């Protein structure tokens, strides 16, 4: 037979894995592990079933990164160069989304018919958030902020949802979290959008207002663009996706004179105050009281 | 009451997520991978309901796969018509074909088959095993063994060949294995489009002329023209530059005629359509009715070799 | 005694900064706003001094305008040969044709016409407002409607047939009023460009193919084509990526022909005409003597619609 | 009728001056205001037609500096983005040139059918000065010393002479003011040329040595080139507009070996003292002592 | 025991130090050089082993002067195919070209002549000598006048010309002078090859349209060109453009036209070849064999002019 | 007759020299002049061709600078502009090959025909060097350790080499010197490569771990990229050419992860070790101590 097929290599894996290994070796701040353990306060997932969650999550966040930092044209990640930088936008592009089965391949030791689904899901919801955030950068059409925040919750809300909805498969409590998680996920996100404008740790990790280079309609940049129609500057800074800092900076005090800091701030401290008293019901129904997930709401909020 | 309400996905929507994968479809191909469903089908009678389905999850998948590979290779036209982020950007027409990844996983449920997702994952992971050793070697500018490039083809081109017919086998109520045949079919079908590439004005019609070479990629006959001359260094380099400008392209061409690596790649095809006949016919033999329509298949994709 | 002396401005001097204006006015143009300013003064009947002041101020402003526009769309051919920042660099181009600008209003002052300096400033405030406003939607990737985008040709292409004849009817003892019709005529004028742009050979030869489409304009059928399916966005995202391909400008202009974007312009071409005829037998109803000349102009410009 | 014309909207107004706009909100320093202010001492225009002389000539400078931005490729302008890095070159180019005409409908508000012809004859100047300048810089010819100033005169002289002859129109005083402004406005671009590539302001305001970057062969450097003909490092400089702060500064460190700043302190010292010398003529003759156009002379050759 | 030890150069490694070389010498050339060195040879009578390493040596500059020159001017075709840098890369190419300037210099030195090595080290000093000033004009566009053109050429073209004929001189037993004549034929194949890089269609397929407009050369007609009008700028212009594209060149030729420069050089070409026949003829009549050979190689280089 | 040939005048050959004549306007260290008067404590060569050695290997020192440059496209070189970012690469190339032939015009003043054959198979040696330098830099081919010293004997060495090589043929003695000039050509290479990588003052001279910018399998680069196949990091950061401070810093810290400079201070300790021993052996076959040539190693390995 003139073709032998060969088996896949422990070399070959590692090719393919380059540019995932490479960020995996960057380190995070490990929001989604510390959700994972809050949550299970009440769900109580044993741990052979959760070091699958957990890994699974892992793997799907770090891919989102990788695809995330290609899409988006990014430089700096976790204050390293972008892996795409190092190892070129295709084999980064093919490792994240080749992780993104392997993912599925992990989801799978559950033996959960209902986790296939769930997986599928999100892994859906997810695209379709990144399809409508390209959308509007593409054609340079402002979302209202309502847009924005369906395209949140299918985006990063999809993996925090899918985190606790693996974990309510893998349980027999009949409460539904989903409402509480995916409002953690919007918080989070209107948060980093603040923080890539504000926090000089952020600056750090990505550089000065990297959303503005990126040309994103983040949630304070909308708010700043439709506060004043008949000023076009900021919508046309976006189209301009500026690398100069000097760009950035007078887009940043445009965007404190329409006050959108203080607009973001608030709506957050409003979805906080939701927050907790969507905790609150969960313990009053017959839950135990849950000090963890009450310390990660402030820790993604500590800032504004 | 709360500040933030889910609305639910619009076909607006929808149809933005798809501007890409709906551009592509409009565009008239060739449909060999339904003749091929369609002449495994003669023995494997899968019911038409669950064929639907297989044939629309290889049809989404297959489309897909072009929207990402136009992209990773940087082309200009697929179809005679210009590439699909040329008009919507890479980074929208690169999430429409792994949106439709995972849409088409969705669809493979349908099957309610406790095997097929299994099947559906294998498979995805090989295709992606077989781009990324293919990324590999063109970014490093390593031309791989000849038998390294088959195994990497088996991975890609393979995989969504595999995928039909082990979905199609998952649900017949025969066993026969036809997965080493279809493989092999997937080697030929990708060996001949390496040569048709660089040698067929319908290919250069539809890709432009050459292709590959623009693309820096180590196709089977440029592996070939690479290796019978390891001292000579023009070939590899003109692939390091991946040319655009036509004067390279045909220079490169007719060095690859001068290392008759076009006589040797019909040998090769040659060699394993032979191989192909020989397992129909031993399929045959062993109690399966002969099949005409395979038999064409095989003629047509290797038609002008 | 002074360290500096100044120079009296020289010929030399004067030939660098037309260098850029120069080089067009040697291309033969079509000359149809000569015909125009002709075919009204049948009815003005402008002493001839005056007249020639006129036809210079509005060559000149034309020629000015196509210098600036050439490089405010990035083209590349303008009569069929290189732009002429192609040739003399953008700055010195732009710079050329601005001068001009204000070389015809010290030419529109030998009029001596009190009404004629706030004529020329009337008309070249409408000329920049409509390629204010043309920009800003390119720009923003906002397409107009079609209401919006003949109001914005009425001050552009409008401007300088409206300012032509509000000279001659300046310098005329009758005061009858033609600018509604020489508005509407320079609609017409470009609304035939548009779609001569896209579906003409010999515009092809002068400019390119649909180089609209390479501009990234929002012109008057591609409006129509954009707003007929809002649902399908290929042809916005064409205009955004502002193709030199011909590839993609094929397919865009197959595109618009699904839309029945050029039946539709034809129609409307067809409607104003209808309106500029009965306007001009309004006006030859009620004293004017009978005019071919202007039917001859309107003939000729929609000749291709 | 099919078509119905439209009455031109505050909205619209507002986008074709979005760049004019954004370039006034810029704080500038003022000098032509200050300079028409210490000429009205001796001309006395009264305010309402002096009113309309100031914005007349506030709108072209600011105008003039839109489309100087663009011609030059500049990246900053009063510390801040250069319009068109905002709008593009295109609007910004099309906002100037429309104020142009905005400018001239203004002018018309004197209904003095002298200052029509005024307005045209400088507009005429500024062009045919602008041209020159790109024609050097473009064919890579230096100009000799005198070339220059002779195309400064038509630039920046034609705006310092527009006010003052606009003001000459308003007046009935029959002394000419001409020669004393073009030379102040001769000593004003020498002043800029230095302080470009000397005051640190400056390198804040609109880079370092931006002069260079920008191909110019403005006063100092011609010196410089034409000190040393056989040797060819400036010019070729000029040629690569660099971007770079070590060309930059190695250019800045030829000149001063050629000791081009100390000819330009100079030429400036001579200039000046013609310039005391014909205000005190013109005083001699029966105007009132002028203390406020000392203090400008002063001012704008403070630095030097 | 040391812990480097050096190794011996291998043939492998020659290959690749020779790959842009050995690209260009596999490419059919006209062979010019080689035809003239055989006419002067009739008068010179050199002995074949050392014409031999002269054939050698002129062989070898030629070649690795087309590898810089092709870098040095950003040219694109080279006898119809892709220059050896689009292959290799500029660094590669330069570096192959220089080296072989070394390795001529040790074949010249088998020749065992005392004056051999002044006398490449005198041709090699005057090709950069003419290369430089070429450049320098280029870039600060400056055009030189036509004396100052030909000196240039004199250093350039005619340096290797001069060499081979300077070597066969030093080993050849007459003393007559021949380098006048050779010079003078230098001058005259220079400035037919800049009258057909823009005015013949060989020149065309061989090197592009108009190729020295691309590459911003101040040539032998341009110059006259430019010159004759200085108060047009457009020819000077489209030299700083650099352009690529035909309308441009083919703009440019059609001015260069209406300048009457090619008249011109024809004419000059006229002159030199009567000098050059002149000098022949004198070169005869005081005791050398009649060279026909010669006299062909002049009618072959101004063939077309 | 039509054409009269011009003499070449002072005027075109300072055009011809401007950019090695900027280069030689910048100072250097002098290693080299420094290395020919420690040999010359034993060769004792006349002052008169002394000098003329001297001027050779300076020509070709500067010449080679000049060439290398562009084609490794520096950006720094001495800390001030490359000449070719101020001339152009065309007249900078042609600058360098020209200075080739005027060195073996000098030569040729020797009137020594040993000296011509030498200078050629010196010149043969550096492309030779430099040939197969871009060969691997192009084909992303990482040499081994021992090939990358024999370019650099043919390389670096080549220069050494010819300098020591043209004093032998004007000496009489019958020591062969070669061997250890050669080893000081590599270590002085070795020393090169280190500092490129982790000194200060080169940072300054040269720009920051210039070597990663511009491609190049240095030593520790080779050290580095071979210490760990599976990790392809380091050399996908050579095929990217970076320009970007971050991913440099990257590299060098993933550099020091492997050892690859405590390596590489360890083999030059051993070369310094084996170019004492041969100092010491020259000198016990009759030749005096000469401290100026261990003054000469001392300094050139001065930090490792
Ligand atoms: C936080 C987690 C889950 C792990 C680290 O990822 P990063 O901290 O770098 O990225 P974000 O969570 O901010 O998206
Ligand atoms: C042939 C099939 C399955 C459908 C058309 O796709 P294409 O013809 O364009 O692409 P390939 O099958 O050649 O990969
Ligand atoms: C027709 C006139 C007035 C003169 C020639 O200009 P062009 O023909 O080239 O340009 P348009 O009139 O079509 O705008
Ligand atoms: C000085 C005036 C008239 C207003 C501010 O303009 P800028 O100060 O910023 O610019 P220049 O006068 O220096 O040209
Ligand atoms: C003519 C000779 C000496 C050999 C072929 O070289 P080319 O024909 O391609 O180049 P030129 O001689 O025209 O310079
Ligand atoms: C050292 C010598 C011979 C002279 C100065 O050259 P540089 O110091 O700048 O360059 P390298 O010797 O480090 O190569």
């Amino acid at each position: 037979s003139y073709y032998q097929r060969s088996d896949w290599t422990a070399d070959e894996e590692q090719i393919l894995l380059g540019p995932f290994d490479y960020l995996e070796s960057l380190p995070g701040k490990n929001m989604r592990s510390q959700l994972i353990q809050s949550f299970n306060t009440w769900l109580k997932v044993p741990t052979e079933s959760l070091d699958v969650i957990i890994k699974v999550i892992s793997m799907l966040h770090t891919a989102t990164l990788l695809i995330d930092d290609i899409q988006d044209q990014s430089i700096l990640r976790r204050g390293q160069p972008v892996a795409h930088s190092i190892f070129g936008t295709a084999q980064a592009m093919n490792s994240g989304n080749y992780v993104y089965f392997l993912a599925l391949r992990e989801v799978q030791k559950l033996q959960n018919p209902k986790a296939i689904s769930i997986y599928v899901d999100s892994l859906i919801d997810l695209h379709r958030g990144q399809g409508m955030e390209l959308f509007w950068r593409d054609s340079l059409m402002c979302p209202t902020e309502e847009q924005y925040l369906d395209m949140v919750a299918n985006k990063t809300g999809g993996l925090f949802c899918l985190a606790i909805q693996l974990m309510q498969a893998e349980a027999t409590i009949q409460v539904d979290f989903i409402p509480l998680v995916r409002l953690l996920g919007i918080i989070f996100q209107i948060c980093d959008d603040y923080l890539n404008l504000k926090s000089t740790a952020y600056t750090d990790n990505k550089g000065l207002c990297e959303d503005l280079t990126e040309g994103k309609f983040s949630f304070p940049i909308i708010h700043s663009i439709r506060s004043n129609p008949g000023n076009r500057q900021l919508i046309n800074i976006l189209k301009q996706k500026p690398r100069e800092d000097d760009i950035k900076r007078y887009a940043l005090s445009y965007m404190e004179s329409t006050n959108s800091f203080e607009y973001t701030r608030g709506v957050v401290r409003k979805l906080k105050t939701e927050a907790i008293d969507t905790i609150q019901g969960l313990e009053k129904h017959g839950l135990e009281e849950n000090i963890g997930i009450r310390k990660i709401l402030a820790r993604m909020s500590l800032e504004l």
